[PDB]
């Protein structure tokens, strides 16, 4: 089974378990992105209750969700572009040309629509690295999760 790993705190964000799809369900952003269905899941763990409802990825990764105002997410996102830039030009610099392109109109897109979003750190809690979004399609009952996919590399157990 395949992982998907942050590529700055190495933590387990996302797995082959769930089936990607196009982010947003617009396939020109797929390039550099990808968007998971969650589901509910129970018991997966204050003072507690005996069925605790819970979103299976969120469990599953151990991911923890964060507000932040969106001038600070602008901030936060310029910062971990050109990081990811610059982790791309000595690692992969073949990804480099189209990220730098594309990363505009899909970060675009997530200001422009700020409000919809919930957004998850991984285990590391690193407020540097990757964040994972989350929103709720159409009337959708459980979230949408999309991932920037040039900042996750894979690994096999």
């Amino acid at each position: 089974m395949k992982v998907y790993k942050d590529v700055f705190t190495n933590d387990e964000v996302c797995s082959d378990s769930y089936n990607q799809e196009d982010p947003f369900g617009i396939a020109d952003f797929r390039e550099i992105a990808f968007e998971v269905k969650s589901n509910k899941r129970i018991k997966g763990n204050g003072m507690g209750a005996d069925v605790e409802q819970v979103i299976d990825i969120v469990d599953s990764f151990q991911l923890t969700s964060t507000s932040l105002s969106k001038k600070e997410y602008s901030v936060y996102i310029k910062n971990y572009m050109q990081k990811i830039l610059k982790y791309l030009e000595e690692k992969k610099p073949d990804r480099v040309d189209v990220f730098k392109t594309k990363a505009q109109p899909l970060i675009k897109h997530i200001l422009t629509n700020f409000d919809d979003f919930e957004f998850y750190m991984g285990e590391s809690l690193d407020m540097d690295a990757g964040l994972t979004y989350s929103y709720y399609k159409g009337e959708e009952v459980t979230p949408r999760f999309v991932y920037i996919s040039d900042g996750l590399y894979e690994e096999k157990f």
